[PDB]
RNA sequence: GGAUGGCAAGAUCCUGGUAUGCUGGGGAGCCUGAAAAGGCUACCUAGCAAGACCCCUUCGUGGGGUCGCAUUCUUCACCCCCAGGGGGUUC
DNA sequence: CGCCAGGTATATACCAGGATCTTGCCATCC
DNA sequence: ATACCTGGCG
């Protein structure tokens, strides 16, 4: 079903957008634009304001709950160590605020005499410094803990800022005493301080470390007399930390045994496995040479590297003091097959670090670990590798014999190579054994260990796998699904153009590999990427100009080039960048440096004519193209109900009497869904649905007003609870919470064919979630909510009128980014702000943002960007006068744009919401991926 | 313009934690009130997305573990990838 | 009320140190 | 930035 056709690639990647083009060729000379368009993606920011990524975010809240979760688990556990000790931690209730300090400090101070008095004062002390322990290095444990300055040297200073600012030096004197008696003296003080951008003044600068509230508590141990075996098991159940991991599924994988990971640095295996593939490509001088080096010097030489305690071996040391040749130029290296000849004699030669750092930590400690020092004495290497990688596997998680713990703490303080290598631990040790026993490269023991061609790269990438770096997925989504439809639809490419704007450097590298994947899979003779701005001296070198190219009006009282003002420039972009290779943009780019640093016009070339001579039609393609409004901007939808379900901030409820008088408002507040439902019976005992309008009474003040349910019949004095605001909300964790954005909002319609009434139904995520529509199988665009959820609460009230009475239909789904093409007739609803914009920028393609209130959607311009009018906006309140009228208007309007109102948008004969293939062009057909369709005219639901 | 050794900085997440914050439950100090009942500034305590599932059972009518704000066309339908994950759907 | 148009609240901020990546620099050998 | 508030003007 594809008609094959000779065609280029071109790719436009932007921080916020990605330009793609499809253009045919006729010899080298393009004759027909396939497609051209700018995608405008998010970078995979999740708060806009906070720059954090969706992704971030996410891990964020996750890593939040299992901190709660652990938090649970310790706290449960040193209840239970304080029950068999005979304390008691602090109640819930009834106590009183300053009975935690008091304790800390009294217990720091003075004997406590009374056993009984004693053990409760303990167990406030140890419950409360739990609940506020303090900071430390995930990474140490708690015997390291222990070996730690007691007092800190941040708390020394607060001490003496303390002691010197009220007057007053307090013995020994712990955090617990500072606090209890500043508690005391100045009441109402706070702590620790905090930051909310007033007028306030704290009581401690820095956190505290869990080394200050483990000395207080050692100085209540000493206090109190308190045995050896009591305390440590209290501290160890008070700063119980887990220790921080990487999980095994984010290390690499070995590309030639996927079945294993990446091996550690530290690795002995490694460090053999480096040392046996140095010397492996070695050579020696016997003429007119050379040779091999025979098996007893290539021996000689491993043996000599392996036992060195140093990195002190030059080759030069090699080839004189070990191979015993006469000069150092006698030896040399290889180190592709087939490729050139050097070796610096100056440079060091591998050695084994990690056993030599071992060797030094036992020279250096070996009172402290007398039976490993032994042990690594005699133990072969077999088993050193083993247990060099379980000290890493542990040190990184991720045992294991005759361990004595003593000297294994010690064992922890040592400092072995961080990172990891490419290939695995097994196959680093049978490369080593090939390498040793065949004496042959690294490259023909790839093929006698696993069968390999010669020579092969580890395998490349492919599109449909990700880079887990956010801003560069969305470039890589966008173009995998572009460059699949243009395979299907046309040939596949001939050549593949990317342009790319460090931070995009990965990028760069990323794009080519995966593109690269893809042109030896598919054949594609030349693909290429360049940095980075290779396509404005293309363009301004064959005259095309972006705001000339689409008519578009000056915007400063200058004569500046507003190329970034059309999103649509992305898209032109890759259409020219399809008509380069590495040559051309070599010369093009080397000219636009050369100018911008230091009569005079510039350049010419062989290869620079013979671009331009075939080039030439490009400047009335382009024309053609964009008159006929064929570049197009767009954006993809999010479909997926996932988010947050609600916003964070609880909210107390308010209280209203069954008995008492309801306005409209407040009984669409009401939370209990049966007691909603009550009320909904007694404001219209037929209704399905609210129909009242708050601001206004609806129910009087009925004195003897019962509501039957089926939990409890409920009196008249009895108290309904209601929700604080008069705004979509749940009940969460026994509080309130508004909705948070919607997901979607439903188009519903009534009345005449010729003048039919519109209206939005605002669907958010906790819609979904009360209805329990979040389950499989769910089509969360048509399922009925029920009319308690706040998405019916908060509906227009001609919509749920409407509704009721059967006349209104859903007839289609708006969803945030989707695309509103006013078609030939454009915006007639113009009034206000809005008509002064329109008669300088002529907008037809607008896109959805937001659903503000029950009667307006949010629309901003498609082809406009945001960026480029805020530029203008914080412009002209810096240097003023420097803006066309025009100008003055675009940045006037763009932080919010257009605020319409449903009735005045979707009372367009034809109007058509718009959603495109990859490729950029509408789907017309109601087929199964979503399809553009007409407000006015399209059929209902079923 | 190649090869090799080393250094530094940056980027993206991942893991574990610290203070705040919010709601519920408390009560040291305090200001308005003849009251009566509510605000203040701190501190103590539980919880922090709604929820979906497993497991071990000594069967405790109680306990241990995972997932839950990413992968931008939900769900339904076709085409693909090396039996679970990842992709594409031309107007 | 229909239709605009201004104004404003949202949870937020640290830590050390792995895994996965990129640039820029230094030096010594062809 | 998004979804709330108030409020003008007819």
């Amino acid at each position: 079903g594809t008609v094959p056709v000779t065609w280029r690639l071109g790719v436009d990647v932007g921080e916020r957008s990605i330009g793609l083009a499809a253009v045919s060729y006729e010899e080298d000379k393009p004759k027909e634009i396939l497609a051209a368009v700018s995608w405008i993606h998010d970078g995979g920011v999740g708060d806009e304001r906070s720059g954090a990524s969706r992704l971030a975010l996410r891990g964020m809240a996750r890593r939040a709950r299992r901190l709660r979760r652990f938090r649970r688990a310790r706290l449960r556990d040193l209840d239970m160590l304080l029950s068999e000790l005979g304390w008691t931690p602090l109640p819930d209730k009834n106590v009183s605020p300053v009975d935690a300090w008091l304790a800390r400090k009294r217990l720091a101070e003075e004997y406590v005499v009374d056993e009984t008095e004693r053990r409760r004062l303990l167990g406030y002390a140890v419950s409360h410094m739990a609940r506020h322990r303090g900071w430390r290095n995930p990474w140490t444990t708690i015997k390291d803990l222990k070996n730690l300055p007691q007092p800190s040297d941040s708390w020394e200073r607060t001490r003496e800022s303390l002691e010197a600012r009220y007057s007053v030096s307090l013995e020994p004197g712990t955090v617990g005493q500072w606090a209890g008696y500043l508690l005391q003296r100045a009441p109402g003080i706070r702590l620790n301080p905090t930051q909310q951008s007033l007028s306030n003044a704290t009581a401690f600068e820095t956190r505290l470390r869990q080394e200050d509230v483990l000395w207080e508590l050692r100085c209540i141990a000493d206090v109190q007399g308190l045995p050896e075996d009591v305390v440590s098991n209290v501290i160890d159940a008070v700063f119980c930390q887990k220790r921080p991991s990487v999980p095994a599924e984010r290390i690499g994988r070995d590309p030639l045994d996927p079945s294993q990971l990446r091996a550690s640095r530290a690795c002995l295996e490694f460090q053999e496995y480096r040392i046996v593939a140095a010397v492996a490509n070695l050579r020696i001088r016997d003429g007119s040479g050379s040779r091999p080096l025979s098996l007893e010097e290539r021996n000689a030489v491993i043996e000599a590297l392996l036992a060195q305690t140093e990195r002190s071996l030059t080759w030069s040391d090699i080839a004189l003091e070990i191979l015993k040749l006469p000069n150092e130029s006698d030896l040399t290296s290889v180190p592709e097959e087939d490729g050139p000849s050097s070796l610096a004699y100056s440079q060091f030669a591998p050695f084994d670090e990690t056993s030599a750092r071992i060797a030094e930590f036992i020279a250096k400690n070996r009172r402290k670990i007398p039976t490993f020092a032994q042990w690594w004495q005699e133990q072969d290497r077999t088993s050193r590798s083993d247990l060099v990688a379980a000290l890493a596997d542990n040190s990184i998680a991720g045992l294991l014999v005759h361990l004595p713990d003593a000297e294994l703490e010690a064992l922890e303080g040592l400092a072995l190579p961080s990172g990891r290598v490419a290939y695995s631990r097994l196959t680093l040790s049978g490369l080593t054994r090939v390498m040793r026993d065949d004496g042959v490269d690294v490259h023909n023991a790839r093929k006698t260990c696993f069968g390999v061609d010669d020579n092969w790269r580890p395998p490349l990438p492919a599109l449909h796998e990700a880079t887990g770096h956010p801003v560069v997925d969305r470039n890589l989504a966008i173009l995998r699904k572009f460059l699949s439809s243009a395979t299907m639809r046309w040939g596949p490419p001939q050549s593949i153009v990317v342009e790319l704007g460090s931070a995009g450097g990965y990028a760069a590298v990323a794009l080519r590999d995966r593109l690269l994947s893809y042109g030896e899979k598919n054949g594609v003779a030349q693909v290429a990427v360049f940095r980075g701005g290779v396509t404005a001296e293309a363009r301004r070198w064959l005259d095309i100009s972006i705001e000339r190219l689409f008519s578009r009006v000056a915007i400063f009282a200058q004569s500046t080039s507003t190329k970034r003002l059309d999103r649509r420039h992305h898209a032109v972009d890759a259409v020219v960048l399809t008509t380069l290779t590495p040559g051309v943009a070599k010369t093009l780019a080397d000219a636009r440096s050369r100018r911008v640093s230091a009569s005079t016009e510039e350049p010419q070339s062989p290869a620079y004519r013979q671009w331009k001579e075939s080039c030439s039609g490009l400047g009335d393609l382009l024309i053609s193209t964009a008159a006929r409004d064929s570049i197009a901007v767009a954006a993809p939808l999010r479909l997926r109900p996932t988010g947050a379900l609600h916003e964070e901030t609880l909210r107390a409820f308010s209280e209203h009497t069954v008995g008492a008088a309801w306005k409209g408002a407040e009984l669409r507040r009401i939370v209990e869904p049966e007691v909603y439902a009550a009320f909904l019976a007694l404001t219209d005992p037929g209704g399905r649905f609210l129909k009242v309008s708050p601001s206004e009474d609806v129910l009087p003040a009925d004195e003897n007003r019962h509501i039957v349910l089926s939990d409890r019949v409920l009196g008249p004095r009895d108290r309904v609870k209601l929700f604080p605001d008069d705004r979509g909300s749940i009940r969460v964790r026994g509080g309130a919470a508004y909705i948070a954005s919607f997901h979607h909002a439903r188009v519903f319609r009534w009345g005449s064919s010729h003048s039919p009434s519109f209206a939005l139904l605002r669907v958010s995520l906790a819609d979904l979630a009360v209805a329990g529509l979040l389950r499989d199988g769910v089509d969360v665009f048509t399922a009925e909510l029920p009319p308690w959820t706040p998405a019916w609460r908060y509906a227009s009230i001609a919509l749920v009128k409407a509704v009721e009475s059967g006349d209104a239909k859903q007839v289609g789904w708006l969803v945030p980014g989707d695309e509103l093409d006013f078609g030939p007739e454009g915006v007639t609803t113009a009034a206000g702000d809005l008509s002064m914009f329109l008669k300088y920028f002529p907008e037809r393609h607008w896109v959805v943002t937001g659903f503000e209130d029950d009667k307006r959607i949010n629309l901003k311009p498609a082809f406009l960007s945001a960026e480029q009018a805020e530029v203008l906006r914080t412009e002209r309140s810096d240097r003023p006068d420097t803006l066309t009228e025009a100008g003055e208007i675009l940045a006037q309007f763009f932080p919010r744009c257009w605020r319409a109102t449903v009735a005045k948008v979707l009372c367009h004969p034809g109007l058509t919401v718009i959603r495109r293939t990859a490729l950029g062009q509408p789907r017309w057909r109601r087929g199964h991926l979503p399809y553009s369709w007409r407000p006015w005219s399209a059929d209902p639901w079923s």
